[PDB]
Parts: C-alpha cells; sequence; structure tokens
C-alpha cells in the first residue's frame, strides 16, 4: 500500500516530505507543507497556507488550516504554523492567522490537542501543552509551555494561559491565568498552584517553596497587583520560576484570574 | 471541475438548482431540495425532507436534516427548512421537525451556525443570528433576529431567545431570554442589555435610552412581571424597539432569565 | 444494493455476521468483530480489538475503538465490548480499555449515546442509558442502568453514576451520583430523586414514597454517610429499589454528590 492513499486528494501545490502518510478520503489543499514522519489519518481536511512540521499525527474528521474571520481585506495573506511531534486528535478545528501583523496561528512542539478541541485564529500554543477534549480558544489566545486545559475549558479572546498552569474541567476563562496557577469553574477562579506538575518537571524544593510563597503574596495577603509585583521582584531575580510567575502577572492585559 | 463531484451521492428524488456545488464524498439524501448558488462541502450528510435555499454554504462533517426523536406515530411527516445566505460550519447537527402541528425546524436568512453547533428538532431560528461553536438548542427553541449565542451556550427545550439578545460563553439557559438582554453563567443570569449591538444596528439614542429604562422597570425596581408589563405599555406603544422587548416578556412561557 | 458498500474498507482480520451493513467510506479496522443486524453508517472509523454486538446502529463521523492512553507497556492487550440494540450517534468517540486487569471499556444493551458524546478508556455503561450530546466520561466511569446524563454533562475519572440517576445539562460531576439522584451545575449538586423515571418504570407508590424518604435521610436530615446507611438498612431490606439507593452510597469511593 502507498504512503499517500490513492483515495486522498493532494493539491499539486502541496509539498510533502517523501515519507509522509495520508489516509483515504483526506484532502491536502493548496499551499499546505507537511514535514518528515508526519502521519495524516483518513477523512482529514488540510487547508493552507499551512506549514506542518515533523513527526506529527493528525486524526480523522479534523479541519486544520481554516479561514481567519478577522481579514482587514480580501486576499490578506494568512498562515498556520505547526511544529514537531504534535498529536491532533479527531474533529479538531484549527484556524489560520494574519501574516502582516505577525498574528499567524502558531503551535510549537510536543503538544496534545484532544478530540474536538478548537484553536481560534491568531492563537499561539507553546510546547508540551495538553488541550483536553472540546477545549476552545476563541482567538488571539496565548498558551505558554506545559499548560494543561482540562476537558471543555473555554478561553475568551486575548487571554494568556501561563506556563505550567492548569484549568479544571468545564472552566470558563475570561482573564489571564498566571504561570503555575490552577483555575476552576464558570467563571474561572484561582485555587492554588500546580505543585504536582512542578515535581514531575524536577523543580527544586526551594523553587517550589518560593512559588508557594509567591502565590500567597498575589492572592492571600490583600495586595494590589502593583504591590504584589514589587514584593515578588526580589524572589523573581533569584528564582527563574518565580520570574516566570511574576512576568505572567506583569504581562496580564485582561487582569489576572482571582 | 464538475459542479457535482463524481464521488458525491445524489439521491434520484433530490431536487437541485443547476449551479449547486457538491463536494467529494457528500450525501444528498432522498427528499432533499437545494437552491441556487448553494455550496455543499466535502463529507457532508444531508437528509430530508429538507429544503435548503439559495447561496448557502455547508461545511464538512455536518449532518443536516436528521430525524425528529419524539414522533406521535411512526412515519409522521417531518421537515427542515433552511433559508438563504446561511453559513453552516463543520460538524453542525440540525434535526427536522413535525409538519402536522406546525413545529418544523426552520432557519431563516443570513445566519452563521458555527462548528459543532446543534439545532434540535422543532427549533425556529430567524435572521442574522450567530450560534457560536458548540451552541446547543435542545429542541423547540425559538431564536429571534440578531441573537448572538456565544460558544458552548446550552438552551433548554421550549426556551425563547429574544431578538438582539446575547449569551456569554458557556451559558446554560433554562428560561426565556427577553430581547436585547445579555445573559451569563450556568445557570444563566441577566446582566444588562446589548447596547453595543443596538448602536451597530443604528438605533436612535432615544430608543436606547427607552430600552435602558425598560430593563430597570423589569429587573431593578422590584416589580412583578405583570407590574413591569403594565408600566412598559406606554413606552412600547411609542418605540417599536421597546414593544419588541415588552412582547418577549409577554410571550415568555418558562419565565424570564433573571 | 450490496450490504457492505464497495467504498468501505473491511480489514481481512475483521469478523462480521453475514447480514452486517457497512456504509460508504467507513473503516472496519483490524480485530473488529460485528454481530448480526448491526448497521454501520457512512464515514465511520472502527478500530479494534473491539466487539460490536447485535442490532446496533453507528452513525457517521464516529470513532469507535480508539486507543487507551492508560498503557503499562507497548502492545498491552486492549478491548472495547459493545452489546446489543445500542444507538451510537454522529461524532461519538469511544476508547478501548485494558484486558489484563478486567478494565476493558464495556457498553451493555439498549443504550443511546448521542452526538459527539465521549466514552473514556475503562468506562463501563450498563443497559438503557442515555448519554445526551457532548456528554464526556473522562475515564474509568461506571454508569449503571437507566441513567440519563443531559447534554454536555462532564464526568471526572473514577466516578460512579447510579441506576436511574439524572444530570442536568452542563453538569460537571466530580463525585459519585447515588442511584435515582438528580444533579445539576458546575460543580454538580444533589437536588432531588428522579421521580419521573420511577413512574416511567412503573414503580409502586410505596417504592416511590420509600425512596423520597431515603433521600431526606441522606441529604436533608443532618446525618453523616455512616449514620444515613444505618437508618436505610430497614427500608432497603423491605424495598429492593431502596437497597439500590443504599448500595450506591455504600460503594461510593469519591464521596457522594451533595
Ligand atoms: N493525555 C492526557 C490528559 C488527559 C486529560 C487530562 C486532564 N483531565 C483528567 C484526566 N487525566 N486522564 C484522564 O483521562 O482524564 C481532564 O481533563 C478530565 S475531563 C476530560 C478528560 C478526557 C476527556 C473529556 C474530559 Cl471532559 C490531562 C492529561
Ligand atoms: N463571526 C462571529 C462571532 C464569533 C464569536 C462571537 C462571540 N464570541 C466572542 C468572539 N468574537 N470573535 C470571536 O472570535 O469570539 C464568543 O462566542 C467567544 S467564545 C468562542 C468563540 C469562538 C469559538 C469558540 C468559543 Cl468558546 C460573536 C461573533
Ligand atoms: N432520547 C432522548 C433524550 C434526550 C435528552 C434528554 C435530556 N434533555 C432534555 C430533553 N428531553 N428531550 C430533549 O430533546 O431534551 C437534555 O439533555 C436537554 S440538553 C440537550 C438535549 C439535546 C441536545 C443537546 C442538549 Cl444540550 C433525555 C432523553
Ligand atoms: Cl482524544
Ligand atoms: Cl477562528
Ligand atoms: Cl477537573
Ligand atoms: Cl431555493
Ligand atoms: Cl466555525
Ligand atoms: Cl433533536
Ligand atoms: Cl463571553
Ligand atoms: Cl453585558
Ligand atoms: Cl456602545
Ligand atoms: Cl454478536
Ligand atoms: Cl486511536
Ligand atoms: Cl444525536
Ligand atoms: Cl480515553
Ligand atoms: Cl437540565
Amino acid at each position: 500500500m502507498s504512503l499517500i492513499d490513492p483515495r486522498a486528494i493532494i493539491d499539486p501545490s502541496a509539498r510533502l516530505a517523501a515519507d509522509v502518510q495520508v489516509g483515504p478520503w483526506s484532502i491536502v489543499g493548496a499551499e499546505v507543507e507537511i514535514g518528515e514522519g508526519t502521519v495524516i489519518g483518513p477523512h482529514v481536511v488540510l487547508k493552507g497556507p499551512t506549514k506542518i512540521g515533523k513527526h506529527n499525527r493528525i486524526y480523522q474528521f479534523s479541519s486544520v488550516g481554516e479561514d481567519t474571520p478577522d481579514l482587514k481585506y480580501k486576499g490578506e495573506p494568512t498562515r498556520l504554523v505547526i511544529g514537531d511531534h504534535n498529536v491532533i486528535r479527531e474533529g479538531v478545528t484549527i484556524h489560520r492567522g494574519t501574516v502582516q501583523d505577525r498574528a499567524e496561528t502558531t503551535i510549537g512542539d510536543h503538544n496534545l490537542i484532544m478530540a474536538y478541541a478548537h484553536i481560534g485564529h491568531d492563537s499561539v500554543i507553546g510546547n508540551h501543552c495538553i488541550l483536553v477534549n472540546n477545549t476552545a480558544l476563541a482567538g488571539h489566545v496565548h498558551v505558554d509551555d506545559w499548560a494543561i486545559l482540562s476537558g471543555y475549558t473555554l478561553v475568551h479572546q486575548y487571554c494568556r494561559i501561563g506556563a505550567h498552569s492548569f484549568s479544571g474541567m468545564g472552566s470558563a476563562i475570561g482573564k489571564d491565568v498566571p504561570a503555575y496557577v490552577t483555575v476552576f469553574g464558570n467563571p474561572a477562579e484561582a485555587r492554588s498552584m500546580n505543585f504536582e506538575g512542578m515535581r514531575r518537571r524536577g523543580f527544586s524544593s526551594e523553587a517550589i517553596h518560593a512559588l508557594r510563597r509567591a502565590y500567597k503574596v498575589v492572592y492571600r495577603q490583600g495586595h494590589t497587583v502593583e504591590e504584589a509585583l514589587a514584593e515578588l521582584a526580589e524572589s523573581a531575580a533569584q528564582f527563574p520560576e518565580v520570574a516566570v510567575f511574576r512576568d505572567s502577572i506583569q504581562s496580564a492585559t485582561r487582569g489576572i484570574t482571582r
């Protein structure tokens, strides 16, 4: 059997590395580039301009590289960039983003995007993220490394999801989630930090201790964001993980989840 | 490139306008009628008795015209009627409704039904509505003109969604939503009115002022629904926009969302 | 019209009863077994080792028999077992479970799994259940007979859903649901007993009265779980349906939904 199934539709302008697999009844549209070791399943719709990296897996009934609704004018160049070693499960929908304003939809490496998850236009996903079933990013959402968004997490446009943060199932996020923070409910509320994920990553006892103290400064001692940021300056300069936490609060444009 | 893809299945009883486009591996079932300028994507399942009007676009993995789940008797005539200039995104599910008791599923014009949204049996959608991704109408839901249901809004059976109303993302609507009202949460709660939409629609400042006063009469002045409807009578006779609001509270069978 | 559509793919290792129907562009993967009178629609992905029983109906865009993430080692035997007279609606996702530890994913008889519902690895569904649209069982979830989970009900791993229990739409279940109990919200809260379900099943007036009495003992009389179970002992001995209620609280491992 051929690597590229004869029942698939491959546009002449698509560029696939020699060992790429495409399942039956899949469509690889114009301006779609697929890197080495990528496996496209059956019944997949790929639309471009889209660049897919190496060793990716894209499952049936997914629509990857869908139109950007934002378009300032008809024919504005758009793009979707996907990195390496990602898993895109069944029914996933991923929209492209605008090139001109550096707002392309981009996905990094080692991500797991589970069944029927949705990635809205201009969203940026880092590395080692998990977007569980039916998680939806409205648009212009930034998801930093190692974030875990539990099943049916909804993210309002322009929200930033901090590195190593966690949302509980069915969370509705309207504000920025600082790095490491665990959020739950509709509307989302901050509960704690994902200390479990810190240990799995091999954070030192001292870095975990400073992060636990950092959480209290921000959420449990009646400080304003401005006051909290000044109180964390000292710890952030000493612990890169605390600087990650402080930086996410500093870069919050929609306020932080409380 | 042939308008009807040779890989599509067109039932001999289906009725199509000459320029209808049908993508590969799509099924246009028995008793499906498709109008001028409509584009059916690839991998679409159309089931009848269904009428799809002019200049519609139906995306991949959608199942349009599915069975009504609660017939009085087996073989009871059912129908789905879709108007013109609608966009039905990928994975959308739309069920038919019973003809006899005038409970057909009907969709008007210029609607946008986004990915994996669900339109249950006997639902009635007006014009210029937006049902964002994964919005679900359980059945017998009335959506009036210009309503916007944000992503993952769930609507209980028999609920009425008023004209120009708005639900926040992840809203679980169990009661009627009066016209212009903005609702949020699970269970949904009334917050304000969509004054933004009124301005985009070109409403006069006097109509907006009368609607703002109307919201207070119903929600912020400790009145009963009967008391509110009586106080609104004078304003409603003067502003058609206030009559739209008053009529939506009058026609509420499940009570109004508070 | 050929029972196995010539556009479907039947793996040479798949075992089918003679009268099985397979729609166009459907895949009956390796190690899939299908029983008498079963109808596979078009665009279905079946993956094994999976056993599908008799008189089942599987709708388009479903992925049934998907990989279990829970794997002790590569090549560990996995299985999905589906009984008879079930209806699996469009876009439904069902994962296999591990054999070695008696944790296979199993579905009994006469079940209705509605559009885009998700059955996570090692989940066990009994008979006559209804999983409404987009209900998601995270994994290791046990759903007893006649349970109804309303649209978008989310179920945390290891939860038990009792016989004849009910969840409201958009419920986020984190704890066990005792038999007959109705739950609502995110997080889910106990409200009452499913009296309509009791009436539909033709329960005696004495049984419906003893169950209403049982609910109050557990939830509205300030007793602890150990205190409630002791008071229930008498009514449970006389009424088998009260024993069903008592047994579900006794066998709770995540505490009971309150
Ligand atoms: N790879 C991985 C992975 C998966 C889930 C999570 C987080 N997680 C808990 C969990 N861990 N393993 C399982 O199966 O679930 C949830 O999102 C629960 S909700 C849910 C879960 C699955 C489907 C639908 C829904 Cl709604 C973390 C990592
Ligand atoms: N055409 C249009 C259109 C789209 C959305 C809305 C309403 N809206 C806000 C918004 N506006 N533009 C964007 O992308 O989102 C949401 O529903 C947010 S939630 C959401 C959004 C998208 C996917 C999944 C989810 Cl969960 C209003 C109009
Ligand atoms: N066969 C059956 C069956 C169906 C639903 C229920 C429970 N149920 C109420 C209801 N009863 N008939 C209808 O149509 O809805 C809901 O889940 C409402 S929410 C919902 C409903 C449908 C789609 C999406 C959503 Cl979100 C019980 C039994
Ligand atoms: Cl998945
Ligand atoms: Cl988008
Ligand atoms: Cl959770
Ligand atoms: Cl027409
Ligand atoms: Cl969409
Ligand atoms: Cl329906
Ligand atoms: Cl919102
Ligand atoms: Cl508002
Ligand atoms: Cl405004
Ligand atoms: Cl069998
Ligand atoms: Cl799989
Ligand atoms: Cl369904
Ligand atoms: Cl799973
Ligand atoms: Cl409900």
